[PDB]
């Protein structure tokens, strides 16, 4: 069995191997890359994903969310709340102000320190969740607006036609802002690419150990728990290295940096934070591996996870059974 410690795995492939995104997938598959739950993928030397950021300052972020956490600084959740709009010009004005902007740091390791000690102080504000792409149309290899849809791969794999659509997201980050623990909707893959700024680390459990985080899930957080049989959809708790250390969780950390991808893969629960302003992109896809993934996905019923349009199919199809109660949690 490859990677049988489930380590995080990099992966630099060359221009040539960069054409065939399905194949490139497969192949750090077949290198065990998926049973860490995150790779990162560092692009040839001579690919660009557009020719400048310069600019991006007038894209709108519609509704900021403020992150406000509750908890201990080692277990804690987050609510958001909204904000009145503002463009990425004034978002990027407001991460870098004194209020805002990352403290004085020697190395990553540092600054790590710095975020799971005093997270909880602070209320960061993230322009995430927002529709749209940063790719140059011109860029063909690892474009995420170009990528194959998932209703299509379902059609190849399964025969059924449904409808819905698969678009990339844009994420407007700062110091703090952070991404509580999940798996992706229907526990599909994701590919991450940070576009421009401050990095983003990244903690990661293996796929084949997430039942574990999920029960130290619900001892850490009962009342969620009792509300619904999967909060973690919910995506607002989070737990820190220590915490899960202190509960002998299995998982990993890496820090992802500008130019640079990260692939999440089935049912691979992750969370992490930003280091300063910045920009990613990302959007789910899927392979043949994932429809096992998606007929075995947990749901939240209780109506607070509230998703897209385009999940619906997949519910319909892959969770006949679950359907009915699953709708009436998005009705
Ligand atoms: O970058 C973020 O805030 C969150 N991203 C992801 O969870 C992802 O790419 O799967
Ligand atoms: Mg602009
Ligand atoms: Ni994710
Ligand atoms: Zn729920």
């Amino acid at each position: 069995a490859q990677n049988p410690n489930c380590n995080i795995m990099i992966f630099h492939p060359t221009k040539e191997e960069f054409n065939d995104f399905d194949k490139y997938i497969a192949y750090m598959e077949s290198q065990g890359a998926h049973r860490a739950g995150l790779a990162k993928i560092i692009p040839p030397k001579e690919w660009k994903a557009r020719e400048t950021y310069d600019n991006i300052s007038e894209i709108l972020i519609a509704t900021p969310l403020q992150q406000v956490a509750s908890g201990r600084a080692g277990v804690f959740t987050q609510y958001h709340k909204k904000k009145k709009a503002m463009t990425v010009g004034e978002y990027r004005h407001l991460a870098n102000s004194k209020k805002y902007q990352t403290p004085p740091h020697q190395n990553f390791e540092d600054l790590e320190r710095k975020y799971w000690k005093n997270r909880i102080y602070n209320s960061p504000i993230y322009g995430a969740d927002i529709s749209g792409s940063l790719f140059d149309e011109n860029t063909k290899q690892w474009n995420l607006g170009h990528l194959g849809t998932i209703q299509d791969l379902l059609e190849k794999e399964c025969g059924v036609v449904i409808e819905g659509v698969n678009t990339p997201y844009l994420y407007f980050g700062m110091w703090k802002t952070t991404f509580a623990w999940h798996t992706e909707d229907m526990d599909l893959y994701s590919i991450n690419y940070l576009h421009l700024g401050e990095p983003k680390t990244w903690y990661v459990v293996p796929p084949e150990h997430g039942q574990r985080l999920e029960r130290l899930a619900r001892e850490l957080f009962p009342g969620s728990s009792r509300g619904c049989g999967a909060f973690l959809r919910h995506k607002v708790a989070l737990i820190s290295p220590t915490v899960l250390k202190e509960n002998g969780i299995p998982f990993n950390r890496i820090t992802q940096e500008a130019g640079e991808f990260m692939v999440t893969f089935p049912y691979g629960y992750h969370a992490g934070f930003n280091h300063g302003f910045n920009c990613a992109e990302a959007i789910n896809f899927a392979t043949p591996r994932w429809i096992d993934y998606g007929k075995m996905a947990s749901q939240c019923s209780c109506g607070e996870a509230r998703v897209t349009f385009s999940m619906d199919a997949f519910v319909r199809i892959l969770q006949p059974e679950r359907y009915d109660l699953w709708k009436r949690g998005q009705d």
